[PDB]
């Protein structure tokens, strides 16, 4: 495994938000683990989904109320290692609003919180 500087090339030009999420599990079960949740919250507004499994990278596509004026956030979630037995989430924010891409990272921890999972 590279160090995560390495791995953070993946991301595309964008703000990588401050808030990280901390795990007391490896990075392969922590991505797994959120590409099903996220699968599943399609129906909840999250648009063109895309899992790069190869990188633990998630591609997607969140929109403001507007039908008239619309601006996307779209951003990019990595999973990387924290230590031996940890891993982390980051959260690059390519366009749109740091406020929404912020929400969906605590509906995130929200979920890992009640598996127990968190660091």
């Amino acid at each position: 495994k590279p160090p995560n500087s390495v791995l953070l090339k993946k991301f595309s030009k964008g703000k990588i938000l401050e808030l990280e999420i901390h795990a007391k599990i490896p990075e392969k079960r922590l991505y797994e683990g959120l590409h099903k949740l996220l699968e599943g919250w399609k129906q909840y507004g999250l648009k063109n989904l895309v899992f790069n499994i190869t990188n633990m990278i998630i591609t997607g596509k969140l929109v403001n109320d507007s039908i008239l004026f619309l601006r996307s956030t779209l951003f990019e979630i990595m999973v990387l290692p924290n230590g031996d037995g940890r891993s982390l989430i980051k959260f690059n924010k390519k366009t749109g609003s740091t406020k929404t891409l912020t929400k969906l990272a605590t509906e995130i921890q929200i979920i890992l919180q009640k598996e127990g999972v968190l660091d």
